[PDB]
């Protein structure tokens, strides 16, 4: 460990080792600016901008007076890793620039419980993949029987699909339940109304930094110098609208109606820690998704549901992110190799995170085995999908050696439909 | 009539007016021009002369470097807007027409500028509205039965695309890699795409767009529709072929999609409306509207290959073969709360007609490459060869007038 002068509760979501970037404003100032969180403090970075005077950093200042984190995403490498080096060297308890700069502490530091947070950048694009095995293998079992759950092009690359940018929402945002055309009926025209098959989808993301020249694609040996960092997900799904609608040019209505992530982006470095080596694939990929360098990370994330009448939340799943048979470098090649263009802030989604144990399923679809197994919620309550007025919560964490990487909350209440 | 000289054959007489953004080597900032003749006027030079009620006080929209402040000030600015052009314009109107100075710097020609993209494009829809299209490769993929999944006749299906390849006209395109695979009884291969194709279609702007979480009712859809470009959504076939399954078109179509830089506003167009298709089954009532909403635009699609002198016509077809009106496109794009937001752009899906001239790409064409394309000069196509440019035009025949789009273009560049 290390320590700031700032206190750190040991279970703290942000120690001096993680320090994630995220857009907020407050109650007496309403711009939306760039700060980081330690503690349970924001550090404004538009207030200590001019802290940075590394080689890097010196000539970019504005970047930390925008309302977005687009240009210091779109900045590389160098720049994340000076600002880093800067910012913990200011919040080390040994350092006295800012911790006796009376004067500049009260206008740099925020609690948090007095912001708003938005969203972390303007994105650009937004994919959204399929990378988990059990998942793919658990939904193909649902609607296609084990013998046809994987369909064969599932093992050979990293399917995925682009979602709706639009509807990407800040954590703490109601999602109402979607009306639209569905086919309960296999005998009957469809009908028109209310969703009834409400599901949440348990997922990690991660910002691109730099990106690439139309027409030219990512190597697989580069594309760890394009990724920024990570935030949490839940891709909210009417599953009812999407099987209707879905076939044969993939899900729309079903998944645009809103999509939730949590504000904080942590860094890659401050994940780096926790790396795993990278699960074998076999059959083995074709040159262009090889690569030897570990990127698979040891993440816990656990989903929470609280109903309206509910007192306390429980937990419905606990699964990890190291479950995952595609690794973001390989998601990250695939996803130029056409020359398609990555931007600075574009989102690139993991697909929903499912174990082997029926208890890491990364969605109710797959926790109530499509209906027939209600979800045991404590209290006398079950569900198989979720009800108006439920909450779900989801957070994820790193543990190191007496300390944690987290990652705060990705929650949404859902409302009625109109 | 303009006191601005307009052939009789232009795209752009006083009818039209599309807007567009546009920089000069004088001038390299992007900035917001309207197409008139051979010429453009330059709107950020001529903003101030908006007094009316609802431009007066948001000028500035003018001074963007896109069009999407303009789209999402509504109907009420873009028809004040057009009507002080169209007064300006005029003939008999001395404003414009007798201030040397200003006039000089208004105008510039076309034949000078750069176009850029007309506006920062957050998310791009792409249809399948056409019945013939659909049909055609339900045939091909599917056989004559199922042609046509049960969906298709209920709800205007469509996918999300990738917003960051959408490049302006004239940017070259090159030949995509990828994963494909030939033999079905073999593993995949990493190569050069094989076949690479075009689509003819046509997207319009969204305007002003909904709250999230509020979906946009059909008898208010038309409020949103800005305007319409030509657009070639690059295709390569097999790559497709292979991702596709379960989740959709991927990199088979994100490597590049051109569209046309000027942008036709629907009231351009309103005199070309012509009744909509029946439809049959009748949609559910929130898909329902009586007005017409279906147009009578001639598109053609001309092919020019290297060792080519004359570019050969391969395709033409007509925007009115559409079954999904874009009234229905958007109205159901919002039914689930999705916001719609200004600089939007919804695709119409390949169109293609009854007639065999009239199909919209070369899959079609070909007949999954079964038929060879005769382009000419001793020359055939089945799908597009390295160094082959398509262009593809439109336009609207009114009464002694035309409203044209401009072009679409397009050249294939080898892969690296
Ligand atoms: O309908 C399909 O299966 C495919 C259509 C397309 O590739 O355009
Ligand atoms: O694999 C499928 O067919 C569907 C997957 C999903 O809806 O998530
Ligand atoms: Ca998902
Ligand atoms: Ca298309
Ligand atoms: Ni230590
Ligand atoms: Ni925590
Ligand atoms: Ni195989
Ligand atoms: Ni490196
Ligand atoms: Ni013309």
């Amino acid at each position: 460990g290390s320590m700031s002068f700032i206190p750190v509760a040991e279970d703290s979501d942000f120690p001096i080792q993680n320090l994630p970037y995220g857009v907020f404003s407050t109650q007496s100032n309403p711009k939306p600016r760039i700060g980081v969180a330690i503690g349970d403090q924001i550090l404004d970075l538009s207030v200590i901008k001019h802290l940075f005077t590394g080689p890097a950093l010196s000539k970019h200042q504005h970047v930390f007076d925008e309302t977005t984190l687009n240009n210091f995403m779109g900045l590389g490498q160098a720049a994340w890793k000076e600002a880093r080096a800067s910012l913990q060297n200011l919040l080390s308890a040994s350092q006295a620039r800012l911790r006796d700069d009376k004067e500049l502490r009260q206008r740099a530091f925020t609690s948090q419980a007095s912001a708003t947070m938005h969203l972390p950048a303007t994105i650009g694009d937004y994919t959204d993949f399929y990378s988990s095995r059990q998942h793919a293998t658990n939904v193909g079992i649902m609607f296609r029987g084990k013998e046809n759950a994987l369909l064969p092009n599932w093992l050979h690359l990293p399917v995925g699909y682009h979602g709706r940018a639009s509807s990407i929402v800040v954590s703490g945002t109601p999602i109402r339940r979607p009306m639209g055309q569905m086919r309960p009926d296999n005998s009957k025209p469809p009908v028109y109304g209310a969703c009834r098959l409400l599901d949440m989808e348990l997922e990690m993301a991660f910002f691109v930094g730099p990106g690439n020249r139309f027409g030219e694609p990512i190597p697989i040996s580069k594309a760890h110098e394009h990724i920024f960092g990570m935030v949490l997900m839940n891709d909210w799904s009417a599953r009812d609208i999407q099987q209707w609608e879905y076939v044969p040019l993939g899900p729309f209505l079903g998944k645009s109606f809103g999509t939730t992530i949590s504000p904080w982006v942590v860094p890659m470095d401050a994940l780096m820690p926790f790396v795993v080596p990278n699960p074998k694939q076999d059959p083995k990929p074709l040159p262009y998704l090889c690569h030897s360098q570990p990127y698979t990370f040891d993440i816990n994330l656990s989903v929470s549901l609280k109903g309206e009448g509910m007192s306390q939340a429980a937990t419905i799943c606990r699964s990890n992110f190291k479950h995952m048979y595609w690794t973001m470098l390989q998601q990250l090649t695939h996803h130029s190799v056409n020359g398609c263009n990555l931007r600075p802030g574009d989102l690139l989604a993991s697909g929903t995170i499912s174990g082997s144990d029926p208890e890491s399923f990364g969605s109710m679809l797959e926790l109530s085995w499509k209906g027939t197994k209600a979800i045991d919620v404590g209290q006398g309550q079950t569900r198989t999908f979720l009800l108006d007025g439920d909450e779900v919560i989801i957070t994820g964490h790193c543990q190191g050696d007496g300390y944690r990487v987290g990652f705060g909350q990705c929650a949404g209440k859902v409302l009625p439909a109109l």
